[PDB]
């Protein structure tokens, strides 16, 4: 039992809901946030964005020493820092951004990272901003992540379009 409330049980451990993924986080304070990042964790935009600002931009300052050290993620990759102020920890996962031709194979790489934790609060990666069709990223999901995630969906009109058209 988990302190996740209002989602609709799409598979055995695939859960959906239409939410601002800041402020479920700020509500159920999971384990696990992923935001939506990009290979330099520049959180400008989208749901990175919105994570950023919620955390007073403690979040870019983390992130600015991470890249300073590790140099940048792959696309298709990730890496665990602080949740700050939503999560304990933040998964920063990079989807593939269609609007800079990358390639959307990479989408099921990027779910992959999902599966090295119990249970995570997530967006739809590659959604929104990153330019892929949220349908077919919520199929990815589906039939990538093995643990338990709960997806929050910003945008009402979408959500109801995944749901009404999902297999
Ligand atoms: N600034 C943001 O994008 C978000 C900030 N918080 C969020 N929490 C959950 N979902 C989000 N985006 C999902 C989304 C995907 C899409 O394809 C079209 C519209 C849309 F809203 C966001």
């Amino acid at each position: 039992v988990n302190s996740f409330s209002g989602y609709l049980k799409l598979t055995d451990n695939v859960y959906i809901k239409n939410a601002d993924i800041v402020e479920e986080a700020k509500k159920v304070k999971p384990t696990v946030v992923v935001n939506a990042a990009n290979v330099y964790l520049k959180h400008g935009g989208g749901v990175a964005g919105a994570l950023n600002k919620a955390t007073n931009n403690a979040m870019q300052v983390e992130s600015d020493d991470y890249i300073a050290t590790n140099g940048p993620l792959k696309v298709g990759g990730s890496c665990v820092l602080s949740g700050h102020n939503l999560a304990k920890h933040c998964l920063h996962v990079v989807g593939p951004n269609v609007n800079k031709g990358e390639d959307i194979q990479l989408l099921k790489s990027a779910y992959e990272n999902f599966n090295q934790h119990e249970v995570l609060l997530a967006p739809l990666l590659s959604a929104g901003i990153f330019g892929a069709d949220p349908i077919h990223s919520l199929r990815v999901c589906v039939d990538t992540v093995r643990t338990n995630v709960y997806l929050a969906v910003f945008d009402k009109n979408l959500y109801d379009k995944l749901v009404s058209s999902f297999l």
